[PDB]
């Protein structure tokens, strides 16, 4: 089975509009059956790749790096890069979809970012609140589901609000599930399990001796996250920098050097039939 | 300043010679002091690079993968692949000890690895008592402390024996610390910790709401581990397999192609040289 999309006809519409800031997203005709729109084609026309569905990730986890340097490099300001990264999310979310993966998380504000100047945190979670509320609608009709992943203390409540309309508007899309990490840290994502299982034993709801690897990940914020497959990050930095960290543990690592504002669904693919010529053995032979 | 032990003279013993099994380790100068004794240089004779010790990783974990595909690919069964790659484990710690290496972690059965055969788990089981029995009194003599790492339950006592008696005849030492990992799982290790914190939380000593990180770190087997600053793995495989989970978390990847019995300290050192050059990231540690 090949659960690409059928190719989009040459006329059907291509993304990213890049003369405008922020990007508009173009109207698509409208599904026959009443269900999600087929997204836009990439504005190259290519087409997604042929990966039979044993051979695709389920789950691709992405580190969207570069940003700063993109714009550093061109003499623009930082926040000019992230602002380019934004089409990059939505083109690589259309071209998850026309490939056929059904998870896709995304590191869009790490918990080291409070190391940052405040002036920069400011702009990111207002950026983060504002690509939320400016993509919900286009999401919600390319039947994407999308909620919020990651820790509460600082983090905005105009953010988490913000993706809270966006999950109950989309909860019942099912083409792809979108883990929109913001404040996300894995090592704290842990904790937080921990502390609700300790909860739970002071409470007397659960014994200490009845505590297995699977009490853990049941206890984990959004317990429906699946094991991440394949694990991306860009501007060639090697690292997971504690993303995902308990569901990435067997995950496949493809390290890209192209920054976050360059990158696209190409480049995605490439990604994904690297993956598919690798066998993983998770312990065994 | 420069933490490497500078070149050995041209007549130091060499390490390894491997035309015979189990490999022969040299007799060494005693040292002044009645101190550790300097490792044998390796069979090529180089001498560890000259790397600032604010530069070096404080911190390697290595996944020591490969051996039954090295004794594949030669028409031999897959286990003795392991038996060579046993000197190689040792030819590692002294190039660590050379190139000033403070911590290095041993992956050398995963809690995945049960998934194997009877036949290959006897083997491995059986293979790493051996490997700790044959090699301890030598380490000990290097100034190595080694101690084992990893989760109880299944673990044969005999290889918990051997590693506990390792332990004991070097928990003195300080040239280096070698983590040994048997039955080591990073989301197992975990769990354990958080089996550990309910049980003081039933007992009324934690409360819930004080469960911080440093709270988890505190309850891992062995809580004086430090992060992971360089993470390698062998046979062109990139994945961390659940190694040094927690403590990985914000560590670089380097994926070396060459299958484990093929290494030698040179290849540690070029990747230690690799990470040493990386540019530091905003916000790093
Ligand atoms: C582009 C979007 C929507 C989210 C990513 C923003 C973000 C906080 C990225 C973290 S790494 P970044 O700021 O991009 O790193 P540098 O190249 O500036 O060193
Ligand atoms: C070298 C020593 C002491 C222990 C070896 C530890 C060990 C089982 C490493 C994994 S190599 P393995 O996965 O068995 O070999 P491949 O199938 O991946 O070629
Ligand atoms: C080195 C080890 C003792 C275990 C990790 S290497 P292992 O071959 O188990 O890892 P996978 O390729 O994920 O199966
Ligand atoms: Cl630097
Ligand atoms: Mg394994
Ligand atoms: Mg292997």
């Amino acid at each position: 089975n090949f659960p690409q999309l059928p190719p989009a006809p040459d006329d059907y519409p291509t993304f990213p509009d890049t003369s405008t800031w922020p990007v508009v997203f173009p109207e698509l005709p409208a599904a026959p059956y009443g269900g999600p729109c087929r997204p836009p084609q990439h504005t190259s026309k290519a087409a997604a790749p042929r990966i039979p569905a044993d051979r695709l990730p389920n789950h691709v986890a992405i580190v969207m790096d570069g940003n700063g340097r993109w714009a550093t490099q061109r003499g623009l300001a930082r926040t000019e890069g992230h602002k380019m990264g934004e089409a990059v999310v939505i083109d690589i979310a259309c071209g998850a979809i026309e490939l056929g993966i059904k998870w896709l998380s995304l590191y869009a504000f790490s918990t080291e970012n409070w190391k940052r100047s405040p002036e920069e945190v400011r702009f990111l979670m207002g950026f983060n609140r504002d690509v939320v509320r400016r993509r919900r609608d286009t999401l919600k009709k390319l039947g994407v589901r999308i909620r919020w992943v990651g820790s509460r203390p600082r983090l905005w409540r105009s953010v988490i609000n913000e993706l809270a309309v966006a999950e109950e508007m989309t909860k019942s899309n099912d083409v792809i599930t979108i883990n929109y990490c913001v404040n996300y840290g894995g090592r704290t994502e842990i904790t937080e399990a921990t502390r609700e299982i300790a909860r739970e034993v002071a409470a007397g709801r659960l014994n200490p001796e009845r505590i297995t690897e699977s009490t853990i990940a049941r206890h984990l914020q959004r317990p429906d996250i699946p094991d991440v497959d394949l694990f991306l990050r860009t501007s060639g930095e090697q690292r997971s920098s504690n993303f995902m960290l308990w569901q990435a543990a067997y995950a496949e690592y493809i390290f890209q050097d192209k920054l976050w504002p360059d990158y696209d669904r190409r480049d995605l693919w490439a990604a994904c039939e690297e993956y598919a010529s690798r066998t993983r053995r998770f312990g065994s032979a």
